[PDB]
């Protein structure tokens, strides 16, 4: 019976959501930094994953409120017309916590309103969560460079958790193009998102950003500041986001 | 010249060491149980990644201290010869520390001794740890523990594998060992050679995940699932393709 190249069932009349939460500016008394080029992710994001057949919704600096009420209610819908869920985080990060506007939120409780235990529509399907967070650094197009903080957390079954870098190395951003791992996630999900299996894109993404040069560098202290992103598998077959016929 | 199907190159005179650190017993003071079991993960493995060309190399029970030199000697032998390396972590952990004999030891600090940095023979070759590792609970039975050990990144070009996520349950037979490992070592017995590394640990995803938990001997052992995860900081595809000679 058992099957080595079992896929996800991807068949379904519409492929899903993409949540993307775009954060660029923060409450003052939180003294975190403008993240100048986030648009630049949240736009190449949108359009990347409407390609790929997505109904993309993105919310620009919501409250913690806002922001728990928007993925709830996505939560409580239902996806059983529906191949996977996409959730994305573009914002400042620390340990297991991504910032809204106003207060930080504990990434497990956002991963937990897909459990399966909570959202019996998406049991077996795939729960991708994309995360470019770091530490707000807190001092045209400049690059600027930001430390890991955010744990490479993992999820339950059937969850992809994928993390614009890991602990020990530095996240970057430019001003207008946008992250590093978002700018070679867009340009591979561009060039082989309806062909390849999602980790294997995912891998030439590490690729991609670990092979950026960081020895000649406009700022002098941006010197010898390597990328490299990982993601935290816990599927349970292979992934492919092939055209849906239309 | 930019390409998709790029494979680590796996054609080195050796394929490379398997350091095996398996833990049964703990000092006295520490109040962790036995693992019984623990010697069927480390055999099966031996063996598993003895047929893929590995030179498996097991230490059993070691001092923090004896630890240390026996990894720390390893990272700085030439591997230049060598397609990769494993390392395997049987024991009890919490958070980033794995339990030695005597003591916990930071995980970084262990994978830390591979990094390109402190490795020069190993950068652009795969890195791969296994990590079978809970918190002490306090014939064939199966023992139930909490999920305790982060799961870790490190650098480029490791794959950092972990037999249970954070809110999930790590299980042992006591003769016939972890499932993770059952499962681990079942399925590089079949695929191990043809399958490349990522999309086998997929398969041991689904084939733990999938292992039932509402009918069991303990009554408390019910609905307390295992889902193992892995973290790659990998950059190419990974094939154990037989060496020939
Ligand atoms: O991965 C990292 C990224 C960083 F920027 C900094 C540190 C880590 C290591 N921490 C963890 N990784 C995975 C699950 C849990 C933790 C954890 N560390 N303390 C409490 N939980």
């Amino acid at each position: 019976m058992f099957d080595p190249a079992e896929k996800y069932k991807m068949d379904h009349r519409r492929r899903g959501i993409a949540l993307i939460f775009n954060h660029e500016r923060f409450f003052w008394h939180l003294t975190l930094p403008e993240r100048r080029g986030t648009c630049a992710d949240r736009d190449n994001l949108t359009r990347r994953f409407s390609d790929l057949g997505f109904e993309v919704k993105c919310f620009n600096d919501l409250k913690a409120e806002e922001l728990l009420l928007k993925i709830h209610e996505v939560s409580t819908v239902s996806h059983a017309d529906a191949d996977c869920f996409v959730c994305v985080f573009l914002s400042h990060g620390e340990g297991n916590h991504i910032y809204a506007y106003d207060a930080k939120i504990e990434i497990q409780t956002l991963t937990g309103l897909f459990k399966g235990d909570k959202c019996h529509s998406l049991v077996g399907k795939p729960k991708i969560f994309i995360i470019q967070a770091a530490r707000g650094n807190q001092h045209t197009n400049i690059t600027e460079v930001d430390a890991a903080s955010v744990y490479t957390l993992p999820a339950g079954a059937d969850f992809l958790m994928c993390y614009s870098v890991a602990e020990g190395y530095y996240s970057h951003r430019e001003t207008v193009n946008g992250s590093w791992y978002i700018q070679d996630l867009c340009e591979m999900l561009g060039k082989y998102g309806s062909s390849l299996e999602f980790t294997e894109l995912l891998t030439l993404v590490n690729r991609k950003v670990s092979q950026r040069r960081v020895d000649f560098c406009k700022d002098p202290s941006a010197i010898g500041k390597k990328q490299v992103p990982c993601f935290a598998s816990m599927l349970t077959k292979k992934l492919h986001f092939f055209p849906k016929s239309n």
